[PDB]
């Protein structure tokens, strides 16, 4: 219930942007947990030990799980890293990850301090 810190307000803003229609053309693979069984990716959980996605990040922010911006950023980067680990580098989903990570990194760099 307590107010997010100033840095976590900035993080929440970024999160809102990543989930916004503005970026939907490349963000949509990251909206929800990878459903490995549904997608036929029966090796996914053998390869990715720590799944992460934007819905999970949103829930953690709402629940005040993140104690600082660094913790938030680690989860967003984990999400991208998982994509880069599992998928061949020339896959369309990787191109989408790179584009969304560019959005993330450039706005994260504008953190107040
Ligand atoms: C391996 C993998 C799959 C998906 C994924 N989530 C989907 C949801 C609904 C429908 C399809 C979904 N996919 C696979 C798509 C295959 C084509 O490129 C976009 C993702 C997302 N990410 C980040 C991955 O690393």
């Amino acid at each position: 219930m307590g107010k997010l810190s100033e840095q976590l307000k900035h993080c929440n803003g970024i999160l809102k942007e990543l989930l916004s229609k503005k970026h939907a053309a490349y963000a949509w693979p990251f909206y929800k947990p990878v459903d490995a069984s549904a997608l036929g990716l029966h090796d996914y959980h053998d390869i990715i030990k720590h799944p992460m996605d934007l819905s999970t990040v949103k829930r953690k922010m709402e629940n005040r799980d993140y104690r600082d911006a660094q913790e938030f950023a680690a989860d967003v980067r984990l999400m991208f890293s998982n994509c880069y680990k599992y998928n061949p580098p020339d896959h369309d989903v990787v191109a989408m990850a790179r584009k969304l990570q560019d959005v993330f990194e450039f706005r994260y760099a504008k953190m107040p301090d």
